[PDB]
């Protein structure tokens, strides 16, 4: 309430997906999948969920339109490396889609890659 | 259910604001901001609202990372014209920061343009 609810949806998460995680002072909340995609997990504002994922090799330019997700994953540069995000409120958000979410964001991470 | 919420939503919205819009078969609301901004608005599989302006140039590129506005202002790219949207889910959307999301957007654009 609002890192509260974050924290114990969190903890839900992770057990239901049986994965190995970090945690770091700031409730950033990082794991890896298939031993190359690492993906981060952090709440903004007590408020914003926001996902984030860092694209690897170079990646082409995406044209970063909303509609083939909801959330829409968006393709974005930092420090000279193609990223990607996605985010959502907190209120209303759950468990299943919370699951759902991140499947959909790992599995597009993993076609970008290609 | 979600389009009634969204339909209540927009006519509350044009009432606080004192705008004139339209709104389509699709249920897409326009309007004209100062008449030089055009801003669109719909909803999505009932619980997105979608937020959408083209920039009315080709506008230099943008990282397009999340953090600046929340949501995001994400400035796409559709048929060779910069475009700027912005989503969130339409559960807790209240009037008063359906608003001031609105608000922030238009003055990102009035920005945006230059």
């Amino acid at each position: 309430m609002g890192q509260t609810t974050f924290t114990e949806l969190m903890q839900q998460l992770f057990l239901k997906l049986g994965l190995n995680h970090q945690v770091n002072e700031n409730d950033v909340y990082t794991f890896e999948v298939d031993g190359h995609i690492q993906v981060l997990i952090a709440c903004y504002h007590q408020q914003w969920v926001q996902l984030f994922s860092e694209l690897g090799a170079d990646l082409p330019t995406n044209d970063n339109l909303f509609g083939e997700h909801w959330p829409a994953h968006v393709q974005g540069r930092l420090d000279g490396k193609s990223i990607l995000w996605s985010q959502q409120s907190l209120v209303g958000l759950d468990i299943d889609e919370m699951q759902a979410w991140l499947e959909r964001f790992i599995d597009d991470i993993e076609q970008r890659k290609e």
